[PDB]
């Protein structure tokens, strides 16, 4: 596994520099399911660049992407050592220039997590974490806040994809909930990966999304357990990477508090 | 003016040095009027120097101070030169160390803001504006964005300071109003100031929000008119720096697009 760590780490910066020229041109902006679900050229682009060396130098092992699932792929995922990439989280921020934008890129053997690297472009800052060895950003190690009363956390979450009015106010639904318990305050800045990076720095204790896809969340989960935190799915059981639903949580006190408080949306799985 | 303005900058960011060494210690939160509203000894402690030193340079000038007025000096602005501070827009993400906090200073003359220095501490950031002489963030003119088309706009907005059902209510409702149309999204980085100034980058194209107060938008409303914005109030009316309710926008067809969308929440001024 080492190997394909110090070379995903190579990946991601060079595929961060192409984001990073692109964000700064005129861009073509289209449409994958909705008006509101956006894809670039440079997205495709990174993802190709990323899955063919990849394959170069590992021919055996699989990949899921999300620019391949939308060309018909699949996602399901084997215990093969699995590469489930997103070329750019934040395509949304990206097509308006909101500076915050990741490439993220998770290892999963046997359908576990061994190590993810997420690179915030804008900022230049390069988050890595192995299974076992601590999470950094640009060498500095990192861990979770202290924080253990809900009266007093800051929460990151997204109002999600969906314009259904019906999903909509599910959603706002649950963050008045949360928001009246009191809490401190909630936060938003367009990409699950950097949501979950900033619980990993203590900066946020919490971050909580139904609507997500493996490859938002792969490659920041383990930043986060090996930052000390906590994985958990909505329903206060363990996390499923496949089920469109993650609480990232400082530790479990806080993240069992916002399952008890929350509302399960409906939605089809990635393995579905 | 520009004498005033040059010191202005350097005040800014000898405060913004002190802000900086702060957040790497504990803290000590004091609540002010809910639990919500915090306030650390470093607020009070930049803004008695602030004022202080802008008082011994400029023993005429007036001031309108978030901590002042909260130590029961009055909020009433004159056509007297007034500088406005908040010494710290993002007391809460201070506290938790979330990575947007900001010194904000505008100075009025009167009654109409002259220049505007807000400095995001932890980013580095120094953006600046001079009625008539352009908006910069370190030493880079800035232009809002184009987009005219409300359904391909991105949004920044916070969720308030209030907790009261009703209130709570309402912000949540406008939300949904506008999340419907569709539009592409909507952030809230936690600060007014900074949620502004990415409007004048054109990273955003429009900021709303009622609850808010002159000392977080008396900095940051000159960058944006003088980056190509326009400010108005929620009400489609003229902006008007003590009514607690701001759209700034990167121009006038999105701005009343939002005013025609959302609902007022009848507020107490700041100037009463
Ligand atoms: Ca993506
Ligand atoms: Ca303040």
């Amino acid at each position: 596994w080492q190997e394909c760590m110090d070379y995903a780490v190579t990946l991601a910066r060079q595929a961060g520099e192409v984001v990073c020229e692109a964000i700064k041109n005129e861009m073509n902006v289209m449409l994958k399911s909705s008006p509101v679900d956006l894809v670039t050229a440079t997205d495709q682009k990174v993802e190709k660049m990323l899955i063919s060396s990849i394959k170069e130098k590992y021919p055996s092992h699989s990949f899921i992407g999300e620019e391949s699932v939308a060309a018909g792929e699949k996602s399901i995922l084997t215990d093969n050592p699995t590469w489930i990439i997103d070329p750019i989280d934040g395509t949304t921020n990206f097509v308006h220039r909101f500076p915050f934008v990741a490439v993220s890129i998770g290892f999963a053997v046997n359908k576990k997590i061994e190590f993810g690297v997420v690179y915030s472009c804008v900022e230049g800052k390069m988050y890595t974490a192995r299974k076992g060895k601590g999470a950094f950003c640009n060498g500095q190690k990192l861990q979770v806040s202290q924080q253990e009363d809900i009266t007093k956390s800051l929460l990151v979450t997204e109002l999600g994809s969906s314009r259904t009015p019906e999903t909509v106010r599910m959603v706002l639904s649950n963050m008045e909930k949360l928001f009246c318990i009191p809490v401190h305050g909630i936060r938003s800045v367009g990409t699950a990966a950097v949501n979950m990076c900033l619980v990993a720095t203590g900066g946020a204790d919490a971050y909580y999304e139904m609507g997500i896809h493996c490859w938002d969340v792969a490659g920041a989960g383990i930043i986060v357990t090996e930052a000390g935190g906590v994985l958990m799915d909505v329903t206060g059981g363990p996390f499923d990477l496949m089920s469109r639903r993650v609480i990232a949580a400082n530790n479990r006190i806080l993240a069992e508090r916002i399952a008890k408080e929350i509302q399960v949306i409906p939605l089809q799985r990635d393995d579905e």
